[PDB]
């Protein structure tokens, strides 16, 4: 099910993260940070639980979860949110809700690369990965 995501990735292209972030309300100078950054996502299971690490020069991130379980979770942008991952159509599926806001963090893989969709708003973001060896 989820083994094909398991792994090393690199950032390779991304699309309207800035409209992203503005809608969930980054400021100007995270953003501009962020533009520049190029995040390694780092997805490990062992039995059912997930760990999925975010890491760059900027911020970093690490969640754990089971598939299927709400956890809460602490974003890099500092929202405090209840989150739930699921497999929905062979793509990975990250539902955040906040203040009655939700968002969320679609992943799925396209020749071999995966393809990160994100979702706040009207903004539609997508952000392409590449597989470290
Ligand atoms: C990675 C630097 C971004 C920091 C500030 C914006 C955070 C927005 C929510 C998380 C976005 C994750 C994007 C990704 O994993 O490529």
């Amino acid at each position: 099910m989820v083994d094909a995501f398991l792994g090393t990735w690199k950032l390779v292209d991304s699309k309207n993260f800035d409209d992203y972030m503005k809608s969930l309300g980054v400021g100007f100078a995270t953003r501009q940070v962020a533009s520049m950054t190029k995040p390694t996502t780092i997805i490990e299971k062992n039995g059912d639980i997930l760990t999925l690490k975010t890491h760059s020069t900027f911020k970093n991130t690490e969640i754990s979860f089971k598939l299927g379980v709400e956890f809460d979770e602490t974003t890099a942008d500092d929202r405090k949110v209840k989150s739930i991952v699921t497999l929905d159509g062979g793509k990975l599926v990250h539902l955040q809700k906040w203040d009655g806001q939700e968002t969320t963090l679609v992943r799925e893989l396209i020749d071999g690369k995966l393809i990160l969709t994100l979702t706040h708003g009207t903004a539609v973001c997508t952000r392409t990965y590449e597989k470290e060896a």
